[PDB]
């Protein structure tokens, strides 16, 4: 053993002392998340040794540990209050393993492992050491100091000090290792009030800034931050490295100032925001008395800036400059104090304020160990006579913000910096895009200084005008084949094959069809580039006529005949067709001036006869879309589109599609034509059967398909039903998003899934993906002669990992809107960014152009997703929903109320529902931000036409303003209640209001826990209460916790005076009726009431008054061992009272007075009536509610009807129905309440105590009706010492808040406290 004569010896405390503020932040986050790592700070050797060191190191460490008492310290949480404890030895922690067996590269991920073992703050010490030997005389040397204790500036200290105790350097300044406690206890005896000049300049600073960044993340933000990260080494040019000295100083600029002012243009260009956090360290070492001190004294300040893209970078790094000048001004208050100030939702997922930070160090005085503490290796040494030291790079210190950037150092004339990234959030080639973004920001400063923000792009110069070669469509000639030839081609070549199949129609019937319809339409006044209505059923005519009407020449406009009149007729007037193809039945429907032709009118024609005549037009349909929006679509689109699709589907002889879409949404296109033109079978699926999935699962087990097309909605129905799935059929899903949920379901279900994408305005779709993991979903790669665009607002090219609107452009493009042409002109442009694109169509959707070539759908503009500035990933809280069991469905929306402010709202739709829950368990996966303000339950969701979701459809949300108050309802609530309400100075907490919401603030919460585990006698963390921050959802936890039971007494008020009132539970056993008398009683008087161990234990409470009132005694006296003693109770509370008091007084103790609040005396002739079991209970279920001030009347009678276990359900059901026991009660806990309420009822039967004078306040509720005397019966008691005194209220309403103040001023009157 290495540490073999260092022995371990047991430590007392020299003494106590305060934390600082500075310390404050750190510790409280290594307490709420204890495996946490991210601020072990790491300095670490290469050590080659010579036998000359000995016994030195030991020596030296036990040296270093006697003259830094700082070195000794432990930070414990106690009563009311964090503390620093100064021991007065401490065993080191100092770690030694053989590595001599290790690679070198492996070497360092071990170190890298073994210096985040996370530390205990309140366990010493704070700080250890990791060696490895590596070869004989060859050390690793790991020195880790957690950053609670001591920061870096005292590692500099610390190095240079130890450094030359070993003979390293010659010299060393005279450290301090003990002014740090000092400083901490003279500070806080410091108030920093709300009126502190600097405490305001803080919250005007950061009133209007953002709840979380938004920079596009590649994860979905976890619910609880788990300080895990990654950092990414780089260095600056020195070309770049010398021009940023040089243009700093050609401004009025630290270097820093710059680089900073570098990273916000970064940040800007990154999420296209204007409103930027970032938080930077301060030394805050401005005494120069502290300039050798050793400690923690680093403070953050959050710096938040307005960016103007109108701004020169000129104009604006001094912006920068000057309010980081203002800042340093105020630097004195600590960034915990700021939070508390600014008040920001708490929210477990983010670092309060800011999310993002940038440290800049050089360090001075460290001039010999400059290259040693580098994130690069160099071949620096310091070699001494013992020993020489090297460099030894680990990486440290990652986990603490979402992005650090960390910059000051410099080697060889480069800057070097580390990008540090939270790597739940961002992927490592995401890392890389910052680092290599970040470099083109600061090359592009020093080249164009005078430029406005707004025209200078971060964006590589994407040479081949394409933004990666991926998003380019392989070139071909497929726009000039002819479609109507290779139809032809088949209908010779597959001869009496199938074809459709509605009553099958073989290809060489097809062929006669379609001359059939081409020629009734030519003989009825058709003629190439007229339009065609087309109002038909799914039948096999259906192909047919879309491809007579081609062969005619013409085009058709759909006008599905289940779409809406209106509808209908709008397009109608809109395409102007020169007549409609419909079928006999449908003749007059419409009310129209439009001729109509029966199609069931056009023969059969052999192919041959007319053939001559048949060709295809110019245009091939006028497709309608959300005035009405006539896409026309020209055949050379088509074309390049079906190809282009082959050659992914590769369709053959023996393909058989299912074709379900409407022939009014363009993707029937591919449905109804590819497998003809390879002589495959389409089936025409009739309406009624795509409408129905147990209709469409017989459909697709019988006759045999393998191809499939649907949108997401069809998907859904089918999976909805039990479809055993097809694990050879090829499905496409498209039309709207494909959520990972659906995904990994298909998945399952079928052999091939693509999800596929594109707009009507750019024929049927532009690209399409093969999904293979549900968790990596976008919009796939180009079809043939297409290309993709992310554009900016200003049409320029975005950097990779940005948000833009997709552009499309190709042989795809529509021709135009049909008589439209000033739309047409504005959706349909070439753009001067991209001259060689030639024409685009502009989607107006919000695509994400990731570092990796991959088109990420985040929906629309016309979508709001913003809210309070940040942006939501509407999809993650969907995706959580629907992982719910129960639910089948959701939709998030973004919805606005009142006064210009957005809100969540969640539409669910499911099979059995509980919203009461839905929120509880968003709560618990989804950032704070992400959890819907608001949950509505449909039978099924809207659909458009086309069946997707029609978000316009959904009803408008009703928000809720204010939580609804309500009142604790057990004994747990009660106490938090009371806790609540005490430590954040409330005078009155709901069991809804949350913790920090009511003003409370961290080091609040680890106050009230450190109350809470006194008052519980189990451990809660600040964790729980950080999740759990209601009184509601906190108690549900403690409450299912088998391990905690509470004290019988509450302490409702701490106050000032000497004596306690002690006052004693009613029949029920609760003590919930003196809450409300608790808030307006003199709160200088110390207040505890008692409630009946029956309320907690099963058969605990007490049925003789006289064993009740000695056990009660004994748990007073535990708190109250002597002096005179102040009782009182409301109702039966009285008559404990007036127990306790006896036997008070038969032990030699005063009773300074009783108060009794509408008690009734304990004689004969008040003992209520006798009752059997159903009125017992009738009784109780009254008594229970009464309290709340609610009527519960379950009369006697309809419970003597049921059986026994049916009342106390009974009962219990409807207690709950009116929210006077938690809403997760058992019967369990009902009968520790009813049995209770037996057990002092029988007490009460048997309790006549003898005549006795003890001073008694009588407060009679002189409003109640029930008669029990002018006393209640007090004066066969009590004769010459009885004070009453007749208030407003019945025996109920006595004890609630419109009565209950002036029974509080009574006693405060009665009995005064100075
Ligand atoms: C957090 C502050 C604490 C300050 C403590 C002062 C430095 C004390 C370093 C104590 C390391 C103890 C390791 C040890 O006892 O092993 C002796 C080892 C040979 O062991 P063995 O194989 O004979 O059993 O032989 C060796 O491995 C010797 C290696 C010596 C390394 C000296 C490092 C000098 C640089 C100081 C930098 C301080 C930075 C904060
Ligand atoms: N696979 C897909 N993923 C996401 N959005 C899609 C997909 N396919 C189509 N869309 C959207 O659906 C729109 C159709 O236009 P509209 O009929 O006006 O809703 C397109 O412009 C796209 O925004
Ligand atoms: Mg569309
Ligand atoms: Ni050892």
């Amino acid at each position: 053993g290495h540490m073999n004569n260092l022995a371990r010896l047991e430590p007392e405390v020299l003494s106590r002392h305060a934390i600082s503020s500075e310390q404050l932040g750190i510790w409280y986050i290594q307490r709420l998340e204890p495996t946490c790592s991210a601020y072990n700070m790491v300095v670490a050797f290469d050590v080659k040794v010579n036998q000359s060191l000995g016994n030195k190191p030991i020596e030296i460490l036990e040296a270093v540990m006697h003259d830094y008492p700082l070195l000794r310290v432990s930070m414990p949480a106690n009563d009311q209050g964090i503390e620093q404890l100064i021991w007065d030895r401490v065993y080191p922690n100092i770690i030694f393993s053989d590595a001599r067996h290790i690679e070198a590269s492996d070497l360092t991920q071990l170190v890298e492992q073994d210096t985040k073992q996370p530390f205990d703050l309140t366990q010493p010490p704070l700080w250890r050491i990791h060696c490895y030997e590596c070869g004989q005389n060859h050390y690793v040397i790991a020195f880790v100091i957690h950053h609670a204790l001591m920061d870096f500036w005292s590692i500099g200290l610390l190095l240079r000090d130890v450094s030359k105790r070993f003979g390293l350097v010659a010299e060393s300044d005279a450290v301090n290792g003990i002014e740090f406690v000092q400083y901490a206890d003279k500070q806080q005896s410091s108030v920093i009030d709300d009126t502190d000049e600097s405490l305001i300049f803080w919250k005007n600073a950061l009133k209007h800034a953002p709840h979380v960044h938004s920079i596009p993340l590649d994860y979905p933000r976890p619910a609880v931050q788990q300080h895990k990260g990654s950092s990414l080494v780089f260095r600056v040019s020195e070309s770049v490295s010398s021009g940023l000295v040089n243009l700093a100083k050609d401004y009025e600029i630290t270097l820093f100032g710059l680089v900073l002012s570098g990273f916000y243009v970064l940040l800007h260009k990154l999420s296209n925001e204007n409103n930027l956090v970032i938080a930077t360290p301060v030394a805050g070492r401005l005494e120069r008395s502290l300039r050798n001190a050793l400690g923690q004294f680093v403070n953050t300040i959050a710096i938040h800036m307005d960016i103007d893209a109108d701004q020169t970078l000129r104009q604006f790094t001094q912006q920068v400059q000057e309010q980081l000048r203002q800042s340093l001004k105020h630097q004195k208050i600590a960034f915990s104090r700021v939070v508390e100030a600014v008040s920001p939702k708490r929210d477990g997922s983010i670092n309060p304020l800011a999310q993002i930070g940038m440290f800049w160090e050089r360090l001075g005085g460290m001039d010999e160990f400059k290259e040693l503490l580098l994130p690069i290796q160099t071949p620096a040494t310091l070699v001494g006579q013992d020993l020489t030291l090297g460099s030894f790079p680990v990486r440290q210190q990652e986990g603490q913000l979402d992005i650090t950037l960390e910059m000051g150092g410099e080697y060889q004339g480069e800057l070097v910096g580390v990008l540090k990234y939270n790597t739940d959030l961002f992927s490592a080639q995401s890392a890389e895009n910052m680092v290599q973004l970040l470099q083109a920001v600061l090359s592009e400063m020093v080249a164009h200084p005078e430029r406005k923000i707004v025209e200078l792009d971060i964006a590589p110069d994407y040479k081949d005008g394409i933004q990666f070669e991926a998003l380019r469509g392989k070139a071909t000639d497929y726009a000039q084949h002819d479609l109507f030839a290779m139809i032809l081609k088949q209908i010779d070549e597959r001869g009496d094959n199938h074809a459709l199949t509605s009553h099958t129609v073989s290809y060489r019937e097809l062929g006669q069809h379609i001359a059939g319809i081409a020629e009734y339409l030519r003989a009825h006044g058709i003629t190439q580039g007229d339009r065609v209505g087309l109002m038909l059923d799914r039948t096999a005519l259906l192909p047919a006529a879309i491809l007579g009407i081609w062969a005619a020449g013409a085009a058709y406009v759909p006008l599905d005949p289940n779409f809406p009149t209106e509808r209908l007729q709008n397009i109608i007037e809109d395409a102007e067709p020169k007549v409609i193809l419909t079928q006999t039945e449908l003749m007059d429907g419409l009310n129209v001036s439009v001729p109509r032709l029966d199609i069931n009118q056009a023969g059969v024609v052999a192919l041959e006869q007319v053939r001559e005549t048949l060709a295809f037009g110019d245009i091939a349909y006028v497709m309608y879309t959300s005035k009405p929006k006539g896409v026309r679509i020209g055949h050379p689109s088509i074309i390049n589109f079906l190809l282009s699709m082959n050659d992914r589907l590769q369709v053959t002889t023996e393909t058989q599609l299912l074709a379900i879409t409407t022939y009014a949404f363009d993707i029937s296109i591919l449905e109804l034509l590819i497998p003809l033109m390879y002589g495959g079978v389409v089936h025409v699926c009739p309406r009624e059967v795509s409408q129905d999935g147990i209709q469409l699962v017989d459909y697709l087990n019988a006759k045999s398909i393998n191809v499939l097309q649907a949108t997401p909605a069809t998907w859904k129905m089918l999976l909805d039903s039990e479809w055993s799935g097809n694990a050879g059929l090829t499905a496409l899903c498209g039309g709207e998003a494909l959520d990972t949920i659906l995904a990994e379901k298909l998945l399952g279900k079928v052999g091939c899934l693509w999800n596929v994408y594109g707009p009507t305005e750019t024929t049927v779709w532009s690209s399409a993906a093969r999904i293979t993991d549900a968790k990596y979903i976008d919009l796939g790669e180009p079809l043939a002669n297409t290309q993709l665009y992310v554009l900016d607002e200003q049409q320029r090219l975005v950097p990779p990992g940005v948000m833009g609107e997709l552009w499309i452009g190709g042989d795809g493009l529509a021709v135009d809107y049909w008589q439209r042409p000033e739309l047409t002109d504005a959706q349909f442009r070439t753009l001067p960014s991209l001259p060689n694109a030639g024409r685009l169509y502009r989607t107006g959707d919000k695509v994400c152009l990731r570092t990796d070539g991959r088109l990420t759908h985040h929906g629309r503009l016309d979508f709001q997703v913003k809210i309070r500035g940040f942006r939501i990933e509407l999809g993650e809280i969907e995706n959580v929903l629907k992982q719910i069991d129960g639910i089948t469905d959701a939709v998030v929306l973004v919805k606005t109320t009142g006064d210009n402010d957005q809100k969540l709202v969640a539409y669910v739709t499911g099979q059995e529902l509980d919203i009461a829950g839905l929120k509880k368990n968003l709560q618990i996966h989804l950032p704070a931000y992400m959890v819907p303000s608001a949950f509505i339950r449909l039978d099924e969701f809207p659909m458009t036409a086309n069946k997707k979701l029609d978000r316009k459809a959904f009803p408008e949300p009703i928000f809720e303003q204010s939580n609804d108050y309500v009142a604790p309802r057990d004994p747990i609530e009660i106490e938090l209640c009371t806790t609540f309400e005490q430590i954040l100075s409330v005078k009155r907490v709901g069991i809804h209001d949350d913790f920090f919401e009511l003003g409370g603030h961290s080091l609040l919460a680890v106050k009230l826990v450190n109350h809470l585990k006194k008052a519980f006698g189990t451990e809660l963390s600040v964790a729980l209460l950080a999740q759990y921050s209601t009184v509601e959802r906190l108690g549900e936890i403690i409450r299912e916790n088998k391990e905690i039971k509470p004290s019988i007494v509450i302490e409702l008020r701490r106050g000032t005076y000497e004596q306690p009132l002690w006052l004693f539970h009613p029949i029920g056993g609760s003590t919930f009726c003196y809450m409300e008398l608790s808030r307006h009683l003199n709160p200088n008087r110390t207040l505890r009431a008692i409630q009946s161990p029956g309320l907690i234990e099963a058969d605990a409470a007490e049925v003789a008054i006289e064993e009740m009132a000695t056990l009660y005694i004994a748990e007073m006296q535990k708190m109250q061992p002597q002096g005179p003693y102040f009782l009182g109770g409301w109702c039966f509370g009285g008559a404990i009272a007036y127990e306790i008091s006896r036997q008070l007084r038969q032990m030699g103790q005063q009773v300074t007075g009783i108060v009794m609040i509408d008690t009734r005396a304990p004689i004969p002739e008040n003992v209520p009536e006798d009752a059997d079991d159903a009125m017992l209970l009738s009784w109780f279920a009254r008594d229970l509610a009464a309290p709340y001030g609610k009527k519960l009347t379950i009369p006697a009678q309809y419970l003597r009807e049921l059986s026994p276990d049916q009342m106390f359900d009974h009962v219990l059901k409807e207690a709950k129905a009116i929210n006077v026991l938690p809403l997760d009660a058992d019967p369990s806990d009902f009968r520790l309440y009813f049995d209770t309420y037996l057990a002092n009822g029988i007490a009460l039967q048997t309790y006549f105590p003898e005549p006795e004078d003890f001073p008694i306040l009588l407060v009679k509720a002189k409003d109640e009706q029930e008669d029990f005397g002018e006393s209640l019966g007090w004066d066969q008691l009590v004769k010459d010492t009885l004070t009453q005194v007749d208030l407003p209220g019945d025996h109920s309403s006595i004890m609630y808040a419109e009565n209950v103040v002036a029974v509080a001023q009574t006693i405060d009157q009665m009995y005064p406290i100075p």
